[PDB]
C-alpha cells in the first residue's frame, strides 16, 4: 500500500508528459521551475509539456565532483507552475530498493506504474556506446518510450529510467545534492 500509494501521489503533483525532437519522455518536476530529464532527450529552447509549448530558461547536463557522465539534464522552465518541492524524498546518497515502482507518463504511455522489483547497484554502464556512471539495474523488461520514468520506493525517489537491453532496465540514480 504505502509504496504504490507514494508513487501515485508523485505522479499527480510532479510527473509530466513531455516531447522534444528526440521523442516522448517522462519528466520529474523537482521544485518550483526546476525539473530533470534524461540527457538523451536533448531538450532545446522550447519543449512540449502536456500539450503546451514552454520556453526553457536553462538546461545543464548534470556534473558533480566525480566529473563523470550521469545521463541527466537539469532544466529550468519558463512557467507559471511551481512544483511541490520533493527534494526531501530524494536520498543524500544513491539508494537501492527492494520493491520499487517505475512511474511513466508520456502521451503514448500515460499515467502508468510498473513494479520493477529490486533495484540494485550497477554503476558504470555503456549506454548505446556512451559511458555512463552511477546507474542501478532492475530485472524487468523495460521498453522504448519509458525513459524519464521515475523510480520510487516508499517515501523515496531514487532514479530516472535511461536504458535497457530487453531483459533488464537501468536508471540514473538520484541524490539530493544534484538539486542544491
Ligand atoms: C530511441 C528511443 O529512446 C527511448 O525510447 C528512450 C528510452 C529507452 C529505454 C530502453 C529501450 C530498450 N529498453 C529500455 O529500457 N532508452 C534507450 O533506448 C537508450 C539506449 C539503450 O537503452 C540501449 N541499451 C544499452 O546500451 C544497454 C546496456 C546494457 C548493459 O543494457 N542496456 C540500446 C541498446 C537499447 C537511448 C540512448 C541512446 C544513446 C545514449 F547515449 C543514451 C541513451
Amino acid at each position: 500500500g504505502p509504496s504504490l500509494d507514494f508513487a501515485l501521489s508523485l505522479l499527480r503533483r510532479n510527473v509530466r508528459q513531455v516531447q522534444t525532437d528526440q521523442g516522448h519522455f517522462t519528466m520529474l518536476g523537482v521544485r518550483d521551475r526546476l525539473a530533470v530529464l534524461p540527457r538523451h532527450s536533448q531538450p532545446g529552447k522550447t519543449i512540449w509539456i502536456e500539450h503546451k509549448l514552454v520556453n526553457v530558461l536553462d538546461a545543464v547536463e548534470l556534473v558533480d565532483e566525480q566529473g563523470v557522465n550521469l545521463a541527466l539534464t537539469l532544466i529550468t522552465l519558463d512557467t507559471n507552475e511551481k512544483f511541490r518541492d520533493i527534494t526531501k524524498f530524494i536520498p543524500e546518497n544513491i539508494s537501492t530498493a527492494s520493491d520499487a515502482t517505475l512511474v511513466i507518463n508520456t502521451e503514448h504511455m500515460p499515467s502508468m506504474f510498473v513494479p520493477v522489483g529490486d533495484v540494485v547497484q550497477y554503476g558504470f554502464l555503456n549506454l548505446s556506446g556512451k559511458p555512463t556512471h552511477r546507474t542501478m539495474m532492475y530485472n524487468f523488461p523495460t521498453k522504448a518510450g519509458q525513459c524519464g520514468g521515475v523510480v520510487t520506493s516508499v517515501g523515496k525517489i531514487i532514479g530516472i529510467h535511461i536504458g535497457g537491453n530487453g531483459r533488464q532496465g537501468f536508471c540514473a540514480g538520484l541524490k539530493r545534492s544534484y538539486f542544491a
